[PDB]
C-alpha cells in the first residue's frame, strides 16, 4: 500500500514544516507515511492546528494544553479547549498533548497535574482519547489514569523508561508510542520494552521535529524517519515486518479512528 505508516505524533504546525507543508507532507508520503496526527501545544496555536487538519487530506488533529507550555496556559486557555471540543472539528481525534513532564529547576508539578485532570475531564466528556507526554512522570501519570478511567484511553507518546512502566500503561488500556528512542541502544533499555510489549500496544511516531533519530541528530526531526523507526522496530520485534506494519496501521485505527 502507499500508505504504509502514520505518524501519530508531529508537531507539523512548527518550523522547518511550517510554510513548506507541500514539500513536507510529499516527504512523508513518498516514504510511506501517508497520514500524520498533529497535537496542539497551546491554544494560541488551536487555529493553526485545526487549519492544517481542515486543509490537508493526511492531516489530523489533537487540541490540548501541554505541560511544557504551563506558562502559558490560563483558565481562558482552558475555556477555549473546552469551547473547540464542543464545536467537534472532526478532523480532531484527541484530546491532545497534555501530560506531565518534570524537567527544570520548578516544574510546577502541582500545577501540572491539576490541569492534566482539567483536560483529562474534557477528554471524557468529549468522548476522546489522549495523546500524552510524559517525562520522568511514568508512576504519577498512570496514578492520575488509573483514577479518572477514560473509556477511550490514549497513548502514552515517544515512551522511554522501564518495562514495569510500559506494562503498567498498558494494563490500564493505554498504548505506546514507539519513537527515535528505539534507535539509541546505549541510551536506554527502552528497545528491551518494546521487544516485549504485546503487538497490538504499539504506535508509530517521530514527534518531529524533536527527538532526531541516531545519526541524525543536529538537524530536525521530519516525519519521514517514521519509516526509519519501523525499520527499527522490526529488528527489535520476532513479527515478519508485513505482520506489524499492518498492526501498527490497525492500533491507531483501534485508538483515533484514522485509516
Ligand atoms: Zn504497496
Ligand atoms: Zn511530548
Ligand atoms: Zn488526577
Ligand atoms: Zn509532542
Amino acid at each position: 500500500m502507499i500508505c504504509r505508516f502514520i505518524d501519530t505524533h508531529c508537531h507539523f504546525d512548527f518550523p522547518p514544516f511550517s510554510g513548506d507543508e507541500e514539500a513536507s507532507l510529499q516527504r512523508a508520503a513518498q516514504a510511506g507515511v501517508g497520514k500524520i496526527i498533529v497535537p496542539a501545544t497551546e491554544a494560541e496555536n488551536f487555529a493553526r492546528v485545526l487549519a492544517l487538519a481542515e486543509n490537508y487530506q493526511p492531516l489530523y488533529a489533537a487540541l490540548g494544553l501541554h505541560p511544557g507550555m504551563l506558562e502559558k496556559h490560563s483558565d481562558v486557555s482552558l475555556e477555549q479547549l473546552q469551547q473547540a471540543l464542543e464545536r467537534r472539528p472532526a478532523k480532531v481525534v484527541a484530546v491532545g498533548e497534555i501530560g506531565l513532564d518534570l524537567f527544570g529547576d520548578d516544574p510546577q508539578f502541582e500545577r501540572q497535574q491539576w490541569l492534566l485532570d482539567e483536560q483529562l475531564k474534557l477528554a471524557k466528556r468529549y468522548d476522546l482519547p489522549v495523546i500524552l507526554h510524559s517525562r520522568r512522570t511514568h508512576d504519577k501519570l498512570a496514578m492520575h489514569l488509573k483514577r479518572h478511567d477514560l473509556p477511550r484511553t490514549g497513548v502514552v507518546h515517544g515512551f522511554s523508561g522501564s518495562l514495569q512502566q510500559a506494562e503498567r500503561f498498558v494494563q490500564l488500556g493505554y498504548k505506546i508510542g514507539v519513537g527515535g528512542t528505539i534507535t539509541y541502544p546505549r541510551a536506554s533499555k527502552t528497545r528491551d520494552v518494546i521487544a516485549k510489549l504485546p503487538l497490538a500496544s504499539l504506535l508509530l511516531e517521530t514527534d518531529a521535529p524533536d527527538m532526531p533519530l541516531n545519526g541524525f541528530q543536529g538537524q530536525p526531526n521530519r516525519p519521514e524517519q517514521a519509516a526509519r523507526v519501523f525499520a527499527v522496530l522490526c529488528e527489535l520485534r520476532r513479527e515478519p515486518a508485513d505482520e506489524i506494519a499492518q498492526a501498527l496501521l490497525n492500533n491507531t485505527y483501534t485508538l483515533f479512528n484514522v485509516p
